[PDB]
């Protein structure tokens, strides 16, 4: 498995909001085409959220995934991951309802509380926000997403008694040291799937010195029990992903974490940012993890051991 | 100025409970006849918090800091620094109160929403617990420190316009990120008092490579527009101190932030860590900021434009 | 200029010899249709060095370059580099009689004096070795490429009045350094082209804390006014090329560097290393830099205003 | 052994010269007399070279050592470390020729070959320089420090027969990475007493940056089989110092590695600079090594298996 580098795809989010970009997969059928393009392509693990069809805002429902989950697998054996973030005002319990009953092989954990923000947007945006919900949210700078200490643990023993591992989303070097203080107690075993993102108003950014330095710090707490991701938000994107698959981790890229392609236009698709990722990966003469190859990376229980 | 490093010594804080340590301050009388020790050991910022006198437990009220700032001032010519921290449902604009009120000419600034937690040192602690907050709050893994993007503008704007500056305190890279989001926007003009706080549960370890990831992303935001202090929690405190003094950098030290002396031993006064990094200071070649000096370095307002 | 990566090609160097790679070039003409294949690929600049035909040891004197740098000229744009390294026993007066010569655009410039060895590779390959020279020079532990201040002076004064620029190669952080002092005496005037070379036995590691150390270190002596590239050495080319690509830096490929291509194949033509740079570049959406973009980057003094 | 921080002081060397500061000891009765007060002052080893006694310039012969090693070891229990350096156009075999009479308990050894300068201090101190021997070399812009690997394999080889260990000079990254050759060969076993000297022209800076550097990529290659002591030459001494003894390493001090006292005083002796190496130790809440605990911590032979 040396020199397997796994494109995760995020196909739609909950970041991103549908007048920011044409492309942004809403209904339940753009996602799964999305998905199922993403993994076509070479991704090896699609991050799901799902959204209302009627005015695209998040939607973190059990439901909600229905359409979304078995299309895919029936069309594809990549390795599905569900969101465990919802919104600032729901409770921990709430958000992870659809990882509880799907039991997924891989969910994602926000690995503490933070800031957010997109308000900074505003001017380049307003004019063009077609649905009130998006200019509540843009507009907002008292945003957290909430993952106190309780409410991690809880994640990890709900969602862990159902064969579920983790997408330890990390945002910043505290979040590595708040994931030590589990993996020390027991409560996630290795090998731990460590997402480092840079980039986003409330995390740490994007400078090459920031990677390094996450990198770093895992290496120092983890050792080798844990494998590398990267997400670098927006324009970073690719800059960050070669920089991971260059230095021995794998890359994350989609449509929720990048609107962007080049100097100014959208992405089209999911696809297309999985293809540059892996031209990237080939040219460094890596090759792009499968789906099983990634199940063994990551040990995972196996799509067939899932709730649809 | 140059080879003049400020000692900030922080007094009693929020964080740190009377059961832990006989030497915690606890009453007016003993915050202030710290404060004086420390500022006549050679500390030139002295940074407040109050308490209630009945039960040690946190008091972040107007009027509970009456008996304390203009006792200190009146004995000496530090700066005083008022904290807006406050219990997590204490909302921003109760928790600015009372610098709002005293218009000091520093007052704390955490930058970011974070976890906080002490709940690992239940073991060690509870069976000395002797009310019935401290078991509450040891006990509790859900612990925030709110600072959204908008809590903080309001601080900056509405503290600022009485001509008070801040102590900006950044737990992880984050909050230098957030840091330079206001400094961009001249909400907040430099030099900026950046205090890098490292070990803390919830926040950035004190690993070396955590205070040279703190320093150079310091630099590279705000180039020379700002005065580096560093706070290492707990037994952290001077070997974090002396990289700082070796590195052109100030200190901060105090019971609010390290309970222990050496192996095993509590501090007894917050003076006695002055003095050790004092010793430090000294053994650099360096001299110890008096308050004249640090007025200077801080671009403060002056002892006298308060309203104590 | 944005987005422009330069790739520099050098072609077959003084470091391997014939025995460990047929495809490695040794004729004039083999040198130039590698240099021209290399350029056709998307090369901009090409550092060159002379071999015997006759055992293919390495010829430093001026009149091996004759049928090498005309014919490269007629039949590409791209920038001539001619290296001033040679055999350990020849003063710099003589080794760099070629540049100061033909007046190239460019020439090399080795920092400092250094050990370098191959011979852990003896075991492996003493049988494989042909020439009674390639049996010397890989078995010998005594080497050192002799670089001090006074010779890297009369390098950068004799070549530097006939309008030559240099790639200034740096395979330590002390090399930075002695840059930096000859840069603070004007000896040298920006844009710096700073070669940073990893991996070499004598010189820094490949690791990628090796590669932000030393971009951190350019960064910090001389700012804005240099531009980065990286020299991976073997099977580290790629990894290292991507790294500089993806952090705002430019790429040193070529079988003077590293004999290698993917998964343990030798690689046949200096070009299938620069398709694979520009691979990786274009992946990331920049774009490789021509000869013309190349002599504006660097400041050089065009292929018009050579002596040859 | 937790806490105890070792004290190198090395008392004249061959750097500086005895017209730059009349306190530089220079007769055998002044490097004894330095040697036992730095020991009385905390230093656990102590650094020796040897000087004539007519013009101060550098003596590397065995007998020059004779009026100096014994007389210190009957006054002191401190652990001797003999130099290997000497003039550049010395041989190896004759630069070892005192450690290899002596057999110490430890000698120098750098790890590799090296530019040195001094020159560009020529301009202000030419007109003090009292003889020839100073200006032809402080003018020199020539000077190598010679260390192939050939060279430091037989200083490990037949050094090593008589039991003395080393301290391994390391004067930028390069220095660590041969020093793992070496390690990896089994030519020196751990632990390793490894002693990363910044700030010398030819060698790494000491830069912040510089330090970390040097510590990750020694716990990198050596992990815990290494002690780490630090060597901040000229006025960088403290400030270098008080990094290491905050992070766990040891302290290198001496007239023979920074003539300056504070605040640009000349240093009276080698003892002084002890005394503020150990006010920095103390006050961190360590303690200086004794000689019994240095042996233990480099695992050394004793003073009584020497040859004198
Ligand atoms: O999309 C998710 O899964 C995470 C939750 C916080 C922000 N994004
Ligand atoms: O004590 C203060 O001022 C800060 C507030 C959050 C934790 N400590
Ligand atoms: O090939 C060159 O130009 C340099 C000289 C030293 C080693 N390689
Ligand atoms: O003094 C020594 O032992 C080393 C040798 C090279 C420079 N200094
Ligand atoms: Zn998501
Ligand atoms: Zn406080
Ligand atoms: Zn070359
Ligand atoms: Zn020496």
């Amino acid at each position: 498995l040396n020199g397997k580098v796994i494109i995760t795809c995020a196909v739609t989010g909950a970041i991103h909001t549908p007048s920011m970009s044409p492309y942004l997969p809403v209904s339940a059928s753009e996602i799964t085409d999305a998905a199922i393009g993403a993994a076509e392509a070479g991704a090896a693990v699609i991050h799901l959220h799902a959204r209302h069809e009627g005015d695209g805002s998040p939607d973190q429902s059990v439901e909600a995934f229905n359409p979304i989950l078995g299309v895919i697998k029936q069309a594809s054996d990549a390795v599905l991951n569900i969101t465990t973030g919802g919104a600032p005002t729901m409770s921990i319990a709430e958000r992870i309802q659809p990882a509880q009953h799907y039991r997924p092989e891989l969910a994602s954990l926000n690995m503490g509380t933070m800031n957010f923000g997109l308000f900074p947007m505003l001017n380049r945006y307003e004019s063009q926000l077609k649905h009130q919900w998006e200019r509540n949210y843009l507009g907002n700078k008292d945003i957290i997403f909430r993952n106190t200490f309780g409410d991690v643990e809880h994640v990890m023993t709900t969602l862990g008694a159902g064969g579920t591992r983790f997408e330890f989303e990390c945002y910043d070097t505290s979040h590595l040291y708040n994931l030590k203080h589990f993996y020390d107690r027991g409560l996630v075993k290795g090998p731990l799937f460590i997402q480092t993102v840079f980039g986003l108003m409330g995390g740490i950014g994007a400078h090459p010195d920031d990677v390094l330095h996450m990198k770093r710090t895992a290496d120092r707490l983890f050792g080798q029990d844990y494998r590398w991701s990267v997400l670098g938000a927006g324009r970073n994107q690719l800059n960050i992903a070669a920089m991971s698959a260059a230095m021995g981790g794998h890359v994350r890229v989609g449509l929720e974490d990048n609107l962007w392609a080049g100097k100014g236009r959208l992405a089209e698709t999911n696809a297309q940012q999985v293809r540059a990722a892996r031209q990237i990966v080939e040219g460094l003469g890596l090759e792009v993890a499968t789906p099983a190859e990634a199940r063994e990376l990551l040990a995972l229980k196996g799509g067939d051991q899932v709730n649809f």
